[PDB]
């Protein structure tokens, strides 16, 4: 009734299909989480799915990856209900289209310089948009969607090496074409796959660089979940940074609970509900600074390397237990948690072998080898 | 027997599918010639077809173009006989008996939200292997598709069309580099397909044959429309260059008047041979030059009835060209009926043009370019 003027969109990024495909424990992770994401898409009778990059972990997906994926899309993206919106732009029923950009992982490759998405696109399940051609200047054109009276101008930028893109912005070469008919009638949506934090001098892209006419920015390269839209104080658009749906690196950010988004756009206004992903392997992480507690740990003490070591076993022992606790209400979560302990030995301390650790936890952790880390 | 060590390859370029699709007379030209080309491929039981660009006239082919094409490929490229060679490289796309390897030209170039090419659609349907497309911005690294049939091995290198200025710069700056195979560099026949300007246009608006790595054996040069399909040796580099024509005339130029051909290329071990095959379905195109300053006896600079005397000779030249056409079409039942005809008129001295209207009209039904039948210059 009123919903016929509202876009319902499932928003996800960095699904990383096929990540650690061959590993015995973790190898089915991404395929299950993808099942959840598509299932959510279907339950919420979403208008279309919108992905921010890195759908595939490898730019040349294994037959297995690519087939599992197609099977899943076949399962959840087809159905009785007709697509309820239309593309005003150029170029067995499909009921849930998928719009995606390419990341740095699923980037273009091969003799034809295609992308995994392009295979998907070929099968009929995906609309690859956002891929830039030009060398000298980047002109971004919008896919124009329209549902009832409300109109989305969907802008994309498939992953580009940050150094280049920074340079391009600085030299005023990145320009965003606004629609011909009635610039102001459109909700301006922008999906990008780039570095948001600081890495080098130019190894990121400052939020300020993006045209202020943009309404919502889906920022997709960063794996840490920040899916709840937050306003940028200089430009005033919202930035949503959905997580990834797998942990591909044991970092503070990646420990934040993974979510997908349910995004509604009516007229030129939007709202973002977050949905938690239940099938994601848990990842608990804690820091331990030794220099912070002289009472418990003594710098010069030949039995201190043994006293520390004994506390780590306790910290890890409790993390593992808190895990078994949460998994109580969650039957969907895989059984063996990822666990990491970061140890800052600043002062007068020294490392120790992870072997004894690796062994004692072998069957209660999914990363027996990488369970601990040291630094100055 | 011995043929099981020999690649048979049909070679073509600038087919320009859908060119003047809508025109009443010429609109089915390209689709018929494509039919011939594929039919030749099939008769000669070729191993695979190899195209040098501009398969489609438009980078966003009309439904009609794209469907006719797929119908044709479906017809001639499928069959009982299995593919007899294998790809040692990574990826390749009812049996397919004649694969098509192609590069993109400047017409069928990448476009759209996904930055794909018409070939990529074809590739999707299963009929084409798009190769040669470069990605990088700063440097071009060309990698070879590795084919092998029996004992003989082709390292097929491609370069999808690039704007000439950029490519020239790249070559000069030593940024274009061709990766040679890992295993046994010397075991391979080195084949290179490119779609670029060969003649002189600007200072850098072409690519000098010398720029290409001398380790290449045969170069299929595909952007140029003028048929020069018979391989000829380059005196500095020593590779052969074959420049198959286009299979349609898209511009009334001297070059385009040369009789169109496709190639039948054989590679055994590291040696090759190129038979040329003439395309019979191509609309004829006759063209003659007429320099007025060359004949003062027949044409007088100051003479109010000279513009009428010239005009009367043109009608005769054209009248005879048209007749020589009807002559050749005698043995050729496949050739479309209405010839293209052009007369180039150099009025250097003290002459002046005249209206093509009377001409356009008098030939309307005996020529396929009534409007463009004549040209003037200094
Ligand atoms: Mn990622
Ligand atoms: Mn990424
Ligand atoms: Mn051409
Ligand atoms: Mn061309």
């Amino acid at each position: 009734l009123d919903d016929e003027n509202t876009f319902k969109i499932l928003v996800a990024t960095d699904i990383h299909l096929g990540f650690m495909e061959k590993d015995a424990v973790r190898g089915n992770d991404t395929f299950v989480t993808l099942d959840e994401i598509l299932r959510l898409a279907q339950e919420n009778e979403v208008d279309f799915i919108l992905l921010g990059g890195d759908l595939f972990h490898e730019n040349k997906p294994s037959r297995k990856t690519l087939h599992t994926c197609l099977e899943l899309l076949r399962k959840y993206c087809m159905g009785d209900r007709p697509v309820q919106f239309e593309i005003l732009s150029d170029q067995l029923n499909i009921s849930i289209p998928v719009f995606s950009i390419h990341g740095n992982h699923d980037d273009p490759t091969g003799a034809d310089a295609l992308c995994a998405l392009d295979i998907l696109s070929c099968a009929g399940f995906v609309n690859h948009f956002g891929r830039s051609m030009s060398v000298e200047k980047i002109d971004i054109s919008p896919v124009l969607l329209q549902k009832g009276s409300t109109k989305i101008a969907l802008y994309g930028l498939g992953s580009i090496p940050d150094e280049r893109l920074y340079r391009m912005f600085v030299n005023k070469k990145v320009t965003m074409l606004r629609p011909k008919e009635d610039e102001n009638s459109w909700f301006n949506l922008f999906v990008i796959h780039q570095n948001r934090s600081k890495h080098g001098s130019t190894n990121f892209i400052p939020e300020q660089f993006l045209d202020d006419f943009i309404d919502l920015v889906i920022w997709g390269h960063e794996h840490e979940c920040k899916i709840a839209p937050t306003k940028n104080e200089q430009q005033l658009f919202y930035i949503s940074q959905p997580g990834s749906s797998v942990v591909t690196s044991l970092s503070p950010g990646e420990a934040v609970k993974k979510h997908v988004g349910l995004l509604r756009i009516k007229g030129r206004k939007m709202n973002m509900h977050k949905i938690p992903l239940h099938t994601v392997r848990q990842f608990f992480m804690e820091d331990i600074v030794l220099a912070n507690h002289p009472d418990i740990f003594n710098p010069d003490n030949p039995k201190v390397t043994q006293a520390i070591q004994s506390f780590c076993l306790e910290k890890i022992e409790e993390m593992l237990e808190n895990a078994e606790r949460e998994r109580l209400g969650n039957s969907h979560q895989p059984e063996k948690p990822l666990v990491r302990l970061r140890v800052d030995y600043s002062g007068g301390f020294e490392p120790f072998s992870v072997l004894r650790f690796s062994q004692k936890f072998v069957d209660r952790v999914a990363n027996p080898k990488d369970i601990i880390h040291f630094f100055r």
